[PDB]
């Protein structure tokens, strides 16, 4: 019964593979047919090359002694290197080429999703050329995906030399007949072979495929379509700032490039940002995934105004200050949408772009109160009293987030007569079902956040309306001028798309986003659609 | 007796004023005197530009406004403005050649270190043009270095108003007599003066500061070199990733663009980084200062084998991968230094540039083992026997780093016959002195890192000579060739300049930097020249 799969690099995890390139250089230099790859390959055992895969000189020290062995191979051939060979060229081109085969990749996840190791076993060098971080790029993307990645030039051995197979093996904690090994190279697939391991000679993506999904059983093929990756909090940088004496913030941070600040809504966390922290990240963005004040591993002062949009912002600026960060993209969602406005209205300076997931910015009536308002949105005046809310919610962790955490068909929760009912989940089942959204896991990785702090500071964010709107009524002569981007979603039924429809008076060059069939929880209901508008309005109005 | 001081943005803390400016533009485009200084102007209270410094309005929304002022004095006037007369224009160019002025910003950091109180105030605008990082970068280094920040746009109030004196009072918590307002605006320094506070109308800085120097007692002009600037603890975004279960690695961050991994020697901390931190991130980096495995608060486990070079290695290319890091700028100290050329020639791929403080690289070897040396630096000796050093160094803590963090000159300890000796403080006195170096507060910061391991961790990366021997050797056929910089030190008797001669064998392109009359607590002895060499090598071989 097989339980590891162990991959190649080129030609398998990564495509085109280099040696394809040594005969497409080759065709294209009408040079006789293998002279490059016999160049390449020249002393086998005893050559220039097994020495690089071995780790025993650097990519750099290794170009000049291919140079020769293509000198030598067209001398004996009776040909003519062109006037401008050059194996640098031709090395570089071939690397920065080699993407990642997509389907590969999809398959591994899908096998270690169902409980298999997995692991890349790839002949590789040591790069020292300025190029390198082209590679180390893909190296980086690639083996997070893995439990396992095996170097040659790391372990000082080579395929098809039988040490690195025996390895391999002492590294996955398996007998052979345990091990799909998967390769494009046969003579690097005999040794495998030997020792009683299932092979796949790799030549195209989709027989391959179908060898696999026979042998395992599980459907690799044909498959729907896949989340985007998440995170385990457990291997992500945890990063605090004080902002204030008893005042610090917590926030998950991956990626280099412009910086991008995520601002979760209520009652969330940053890991409500998961399916969005990786897929930024790899678009080239340093991603700031906030523990808004009042929630998680940031601190919760108890006072009410202490959670009011002048302080919330004020302390953002102190953020960036303390991380020496002149500006940063504020991405929010629910009331982190609500502070994202409010950044670009007072701080605009600080804010390279923002963009607002469901909420929408609407300016405020210096003519009214918004404290005077009507039951139809009741859950606001529920959330005043102080106690009441925090008792409900905090009773059962697990029932609030099942309750609240739900999709669009998922008998989503009421929002009015709330007061009249005397509750929120009045109306609710005691031991709620799963949300398609999130799994038992995930849920509890938000009962363990509020058991912290609770709901007191979270729920402090609503007890400040008053408070807002006096200096909201301060930004009245403004106008939103820097790029902002509005995301609706269709399903939200406290955060409408219509509420949306005149943000063009405030924000003439605002740039749209919309979701089809998505609830309130945006981020987790539709991540694959969310990161997609995302990553394309980041790299059109934020660089 | 005064206690604050009050410094201006544009005139006084930053230099050219954008007054100034209007100013030149009207005799560059041969406009009539004072023609755009009274289209800013015009209207007073009540024009357009009351308006903007008041926060009403943005920049953006202010320039049409300011056009229209422009044409209507130019029609009074009877003149036309030129055909390409844009504000836009004249406004970003004006922005961008305001730079700090350096002499105003030491004069208050020197009052701020004797005491004073400091502040900016200051008449601005909320800055929404594409240019508006320029401004937030400059405002970015100059709050940094003061007090309080107070800004007409947030306050909604602007000079010469009375109750913007009236608010920069209760700021500072001061009555008016112990107050210096310095400004460059006769007008704008009226108010402060009719408080009772002392003014000084700035126009040329020297006589401004002979003005201030006087009526403080503080020499201000003509004062020696100051150090640069340092780290308060408190107010670093400290950052933590696990690299292993039990195995977490701390470091400080600060700044944006490539990222600049700072490795600290033996017994040290990422605070022997401080003078290094706020320069290279001034200078456009996003610094990295580690806490390396056994020191601060990163793990420290107690096994010998967690500290050899390979694992410590492997540790720091885990640490890049979960910070999503593809590469990293390597600069290193002492034992940091020798794991940073390890990182070169092991992970080229993941080393953008190396740079080593005093350690040199000397080649392993392979006909002797390192173990068989010699009462030369017999210190190596002492520290391997473990618990021995353990329990010298811990039980005085204070007594340990005032007798190891000295200068050049200042009696430094015998690293020679110390195991005949017994000990490495054997003939060292109970009570230090504390050196040029370092003061009492920063002496204790350590000692308190140290309260937490101890020095087992620490001593454990002297305990692992045969094992990194071994490793070494696999690295004798390679060569460095990434950007690489080598720093001696004149005066490290450990760490000779001798030492690293023949470095240029092993790596080719090697740049150098040399310090005189530098002990072997470089970044601490002679940090501004260690800032020079680092910026200049950075912005040449890392971007
Ligand atoms: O309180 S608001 O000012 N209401 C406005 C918005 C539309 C009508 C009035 C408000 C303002 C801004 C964002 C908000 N997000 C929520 C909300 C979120 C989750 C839950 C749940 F946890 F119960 F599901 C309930 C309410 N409320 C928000
Ligand atoms: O142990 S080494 O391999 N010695 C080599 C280096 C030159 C001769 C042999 C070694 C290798 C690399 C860096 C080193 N930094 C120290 C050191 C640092 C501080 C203290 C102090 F705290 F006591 F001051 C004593 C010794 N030693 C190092």
């Amino acid at each position: 019964t097989l339980r590891a799969a162990v991959f190649d690099l080129d030609g398998v995890l990564a495509l085109p593979a280099v040696f394809g390139v040594l005969g497409r250089t080759e065709e294209a230099l009408a040079l006789p047919r293998g002279l490059l790859n016999d160049a390449f390959q020249k002393g086998g055992p005893e050559g220039a090359t097994t020495r690089l895969m071995k780790g025993e000189i650097t990519l750099s020290q290794w170009i000049p002694l291919m140079e020769e062995n293509c000198r030598k191979c067209s001398e004996t051939a009776k040909v003519c290197l062109p006037k401008n060979f050059s194996i640098k060229e031709i090395f570089d081109k071939a690397i920065s080429a080699r993407k990642i085969n997509r389907p590969m990749l999809q398959a591994a996840l899908m096998l270690r999703k169902k409980g298999f190791t997995t692991a890349i076993l790839t002949n590789t060098w040591l790069d020292d050329r300025a190029e390198r971080d082209g590679l180390a790029q893909l190296m980086c993307e690639l083996k997070m995906h893995f439990d396992f990645l095996i170097e040659s030039c790391q372990v000082g051995m080579v395929k098809p030399e039988p040490q690195i197979y025996k390895f391999l093996l002492d590294t996955l904690k398996a007998s052979p007949s345990e091990v799909v090994f998967l390769d494009d190279i046969g003579a690097n697939l005999k040794p495998a072979r030997d020792l009683g391991m299932v092979t796949i000679l790799v030549q195209d993506t989709d027989t391959a495929l179908k060898e696999l999904e026979k042998v395992t059983g599980i459907q690799l093929l044909n498959t729907p379509a896949p989340l985007p990756t998440s995170c385990n909090p457990s291997d992500m940088s945890h990063g605090y700032v004080t902002v204030k004496p008893r005042v610090r913030l917590h926030f998950v941070e991956l990626g280099s490039g412009p910086a991008v600040c995520l601002c979760h809504g209520f009652p969330e966390s940053w890991y409500s940002w998961r399916y969005q922290i990786p897929a930024l990240a790899q678009a080239g963005y340093r991603v700031l995934a906030m523990d808004m004040k009042g929630y998680g591993e940031s601190s919760a002062p108890p006072e009410i105004e202490e959670y009011c949009m002048e302080v919330l912002c004020k302390e953002m600026v102190t953020f960036l200050d303390k991380l020496g960060l002149s500006q940063a993209v504020f991405i929010g969602h629910d009331w982190g949408g609500m502070l994202v406005w409010y950044m670009a209205l007072f701080y605009p300076e600080r804010v390279r772009a923002v963009a607002s997931l469901n909420t929408p910015f609407i300016p405020a009536n210096p003519n009214m109160s918004p404290l005077e308002s009507n039951p139809v949105f009741d859950y606001q005046l529920y959330f005043q009293e102080p106690g009441v809310a925090e008792a409900e919610l905090e009773q059962n962790l697990s029932r609030t987030f099942k309750s609240l955490f739900r999709a669009s068909d998922e008998s989503v929760l009421s929002m009015h007569k709330v007061c009249e009912a005397g509750g929120l989940f009045v109306n609710s089942p005691e031991e709620p079902s799963l949300s398609r959204m999130v799994t038992e896991e995930e849920i509890q990785f938000y009962v363990q956040q509020f058991k912290k702090s609770g709901f007191r500071g979270p729920l402090n964010w609503y007890r400040n309306m008053e408070r807002n709107w006096k200096w909201a009524c301060k930004s009245l002569g403004r106008k939103i001028l820097i790029p902002a981007l509005m995301v609706t979603a269709e399903k939200d039924f406290v955060l409408v798309p219509q509420m949306s429809q005149h943000m063009e008076d405030w924000i003439p060059h605002l740039k749209r986003g919309h979701i089809e069939d998505c609830g309130h929880w945006t981020q987790m209901d539709k991540p694959t659609e969310v990161n997609q508008i995302l990553i394309k309005w980041l790299d059109s109005d934020a660089r």
